[PDB]
DNA sequence: CCGACGACGCATCAGC
DNA sequence: GCTGATGCGGC
DNA sequence: GTCGG
């Protein structure tokens, strides 16, 4: 955290743009050079040295500068003053609530979290599960209990079908001592590009982990992405666990590779990777890499075997989960 | 200067 | 009911 | 907001 003044002035500037402005590439903008500036190795002295990284430049350096003399932004300090401006960006916090949402809500009144519990009726089934959690969802979750989550889900999935492969990707994937949510991909030798020879795949997982107790919510859920809310039991006179967000991926199976690349990320990374491979005249998804032809259109699957294969057809050295949390 | 900026699943809505 | 656009979420 | 061409 040499330089988490920076990165968090850059943070804070990439929710304003999101949140308030509507402003995608520019969120973009601002977490691309917060996530350049994470990983360089100095303390950054200069506007000028930081302009040197890629994705910083000559308005981030000025506010760099601008930062290194006094200890803050002027802007992010009148964003911080401006009501309308901070309700927005607070309402977006809850699950399910983006920027449309969040002015919307602003725009009639609800600016706080009375606000919202009062109007609850005014929410969508997402919405009103992040904002009954809305505490629990702001804890992060240490490894130690991603272990434990681990073993229930590995454990329950096996009891539904023992040729089940879960494997939990995301931050946790990546070795994070604590994680915001568990992120689980989910394969089934039934399911594959080429054929659905079981209905139910996802369901009859989810189902199970309902039963048991470990699944409490749903925010969303299809024939091939759950997204929702699972809780560890406690033991007797124990204070109950946080709930936690859960997400549940089913890949084909001989798509796995991609698969496990795309949820491992960082998100960060992910942009960054599928940004080089089509300068390198590739596309790739959560399913393929595939190359472009002279037109700019995607051509068939190419084989993959491994997720060092997808690094070796963009040209780059493989990267360990470890080292992808950009 | 200017186009491009990763890719996509699920929920919700408009329009038919 | 469907298709397509949009919002929000995932990494 | 940044960048390659
Ligand atoms: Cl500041
Ligand atoms: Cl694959
Ligand atoms: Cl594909
Ligand atoms: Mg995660
Ligand atoms: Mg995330
Ligand atoms: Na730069
Ligand atoms: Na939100
Ligand atoms: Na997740």
């Amino acid at each position: 955290t040499l330089n988490g003044g920076i990165t968090d002035m850059l943070t804070e500037l990439a929710n304003f743009e999101k949140n308030v402005s509507q402003a995608i590439h520019k969120y973009n903008a601002y977490r691309k050079a917060a996530s350049v500036i994470a990983k360089y190795p100095h303390k950054i002295k200069s506007g000028a040295e930081a302009k040197k990284l890629p994705g910083v430049g000559t308005k981030i350096a000025e506010k760099i500068d601008e930062f290194l003399a006094t200890g803050k932004l002027r802007k992010l300090e009148k964003i911080r003053q401006d009501d309308t401006s901070s309700s927005i960006n607070f309402l977006t916090r809850v699950s399910g609530i983006g920027p449309s949402a969040a002015r919307k809500f602003v725009d009639e009144g609800i600016k706080t979290l009375e606000d919202l519990r009062k109007n609850e009726d005014k929410l969508n089934h997402h919405q009103r599960i992040g904002l009954k959690y809305f505490g629990d969802f702001e804890k992060r979750i240490p490894r130690e209990e991603m272990l434990q989550m681990q073993d229930i889900v590995l454990n329950e999935v096996k009891k539904v079908d023992s040729e089940y492969i879960a494997t939990v990707c995301g931050s946790f994937r990546r070795g994070a001592e604590s994680s915001g949510d568990m992120d689980v991909l989910l394969t089934h030798p039934s399911f594959t590009s080429e054929s659905t020879k079981q209905p139910k795949l996802l369901h009859q997982v989810v189902e199970q982990l309902q039963k048991v107790h470990f699944i409490t919510d749903t925010l969303s859920k299809g024939e091939t992405k759950f997204m929702g809310v699972c809780q560890l039991p406690s033991k007797n006179d124990e204070k109950e666990y946080p709930h936690r967000r859960i997400d549940i991926r089913l890949i084909p199976k001989d798509q796995y590779y991609c698969g496990v690349l795309y949820f491992t990320g960082s998100d960060i990374f992910n942009k960054n990777m599928r940004a080089h491979a089509l300068e390198k005249g590739f596309t790739i998804n959560e399913y393929t890499i595939r190359p472009l032809g002279v037109t700019g259109v995607a051509g068939e699957p190419l084989p993959v075997d491994s997720e060092k294969d997808i690094f070796d057809y963009i040209q780059w050295k493989y990267r360990e989960p470890k080292d992808r949390s950009e």
